[PDB]
């Protein structure tokens, strides 16, 4: 018999949130390549890639798992 | 017998949210390539790629799993 | 016998949301190539690609899974 | 004898006038009432009311009063 | 005998006027009431009321008063 | 005999006027009341009330008064 009971609260009362500035890669990226030999797979990423700005008004994260075996 | 009970609250009261600025890759990317040999697959990404701005008014994330075996 | 019960709330009361600015790749991307050999598949992405702005008034995410075996 | 004089000038050279935002009550007003008793007159205002935006290109005032007895 | 004189200049050379934001009550107002008794007059104001945004390009104000008795 | 003379200049050369933000009540106002008794007049104000933004391009103010008796 398996009878867990949950009454949880996960909460936020953020009054105000703002003036957030993220300015990644604001300079120069200069790449010069000469006479290279590549004998296998190449991945190349140049510049400003995958940058995230993430500003949730809540962003509360409640994670749970149950098992029998 | 398996009877878990959940009465959970996952909540936010964000009063106000804003002035979020994300400026990825605002400078120069300069790539010069000469006399290169590639003998296998090439992936190349150049510039400002995959950048995210994500501003959910809640963004609360409630995740759960149950199993028997 | 399997009788899980969920009475959960996942909630947000965001009062106001705005002035979100996302400006990916606002500079120069310059790519110059000479005398290159490619002897297999090429993927090339140049410029401002895959950039996301995502501003949901809720954006709350409730996820659940059940299994028997 | 009473013979007062005024030759005054009231002036402005406001070159351009604009980009004015007035945004009252942009978020939730939530009033919840149960089992109240009122035994005399009620005046009740709920929401956004009586808010003023007033943007005259002049808006100067010249006000004067004279009296005898 | 009564012969006062005014030749005054009241002036402005305001080059440009703007980018004015007034945002009263962009948040939550939440009012919860139970089992109250009122035995005399009630005046109630809830939310965003009587807010003013006054932006005159002059707004210069010349005021005067004269009397005999 | 009554003969005052005024030659006054009241002036501004404000080059530009702006970027003004007034943001009262961007947060929570949360009011919870139970079982109160009021035996006389009630005046109640809740939220963002009476707020003034006042931005005259001149706003110069010349004020004068004269009397005999």
């Amino acid at each position: 018999v398996y009878k867990p009971v949950d009454l949880s609260k996960v909460t936020s009362k953020c009054g105000s949130l703002g003036n957030i500035h993220h300015k990644p890669g604001g300079g120069q990226v200069e790449v010069k390549s000469e006479k290279l030999d590549f004998k296998d797979r190449v991945q190349s990423k140049i510049g400003s890639l995958d940058n995230i700005t993430h500003v949730p008004g809540g962003g509360n994260k409640k994670i749970e798992t149950h098992k029998l075996t």
